[PDB]
């Protein structure tokens, strides 16, 4: 996150933080966001050999007595995920064991009006400028979502498919590791973090989350 504030400590209870064995070996980190006891929802750009969450964290690197961590039984991509248009960012995972819904750890809604103008939130704990590691503890930032022609210079975006996150007349913006990370707007998941520019300058691209709840209900029905 860049420009953002740390979070008060667990004041986002559906935030997952995952450590991802990617299938050569060398270890990544995303956000992700737990939707129910045992189901989080994250980026298919963050799948791996092997995937463990932690809930209830604010330090990741230190832990608290509000710490839950689950491993990963399987993951979820979606279907139509395309590393040539980078469309369908969005995947399931489904936990080992239920988490306990804590005042730490609990589940984040979902909707069912946004347009662009909106203000919205995202927290994560990636990396809070363009030389700067990942934070340790979960920051979080106000962002607008943006016309989505403030995205065009992004090859292949999609208004249907993907939000466009970010003024560019300010420095504020998700960035590297806030990665499958929600955009709460009005207390509901609007949004999947998904890219952006190496650089860090404003927009970046989220996946809409609207269009893929048939298919989350689909994964979900079906488990
Ligand atoms: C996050 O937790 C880590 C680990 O406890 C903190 O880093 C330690 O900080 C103490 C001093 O407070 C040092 O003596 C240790 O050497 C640090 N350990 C490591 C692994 O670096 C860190 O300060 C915490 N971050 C915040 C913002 O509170
Ligand atoms: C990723 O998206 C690309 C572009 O839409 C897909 O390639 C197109 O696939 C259709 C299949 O009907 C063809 O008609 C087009 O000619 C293809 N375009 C190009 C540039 O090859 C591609 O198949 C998708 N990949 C996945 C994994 O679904
Ligand atoms: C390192 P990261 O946080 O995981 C992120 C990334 O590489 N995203 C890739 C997406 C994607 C989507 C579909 C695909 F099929 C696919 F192969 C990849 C990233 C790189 S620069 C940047 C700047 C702002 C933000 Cl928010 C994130 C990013």
């Amino acid at each position: 996150i860049i420009g953002g504030t740390e979070c008060k400590p667990h004041s986002r209870p559906y935030m997952a933080y995952l450590e991802i064995v990617t299938s050569n070996g060398p270890s990544k980190f995303c956000g992700g966001f737990l939707i129910r006891r045992n189901f989080v929802l994250t980026a298919a750009h963050c799948a791996g050999r092997s995937i463990t969450v932690t809930l209830g964290a604010h330090n990741i690197t230190e832990e608290e007595d509000t710490w839950q961590k689950l491993e990963v039984i399987k993951q979820f991509r979606h279907p139509k995920y395309n590393t040539s248009t980078l469309h369908h960012d969005i995947m399931l995972l489904k936990l080992k064991e239920k988490a306990s819904l804590t005042l730490a750890v609990g589940t984040l809604p979902f909707p069912s009006f946004v347009p662009p103008g909106r203000m919205c939130r995202v927290a994560g704990w990636g990396r809070t400028g363009v030389l700067k590691p990942g934070s340790d503890t979960l920051q979080e930032v106000k962002l607008r979502l943006m016309d989505p022609q403030a995205c065009s210079h992004f090859r292949d975006f999609d208004h249907n498919l993907q939000l466009c996150v970010g003024n560019p007349r300010k420095t504020k913006s998700a960035f590297k590791g806030d990665s499958g990370g929600p955009l709460l707007c009005a207390g509901a998941a609007q949004g999947i973090v998904s890219y952006g520019r190496s650089d860090a300058k404003p927009p970046a691209v989220f996946t809409r989350i609207s269009h893929y709840q048939p298919w989350i209900n689909q994964i979900l029905q079906a488990n």
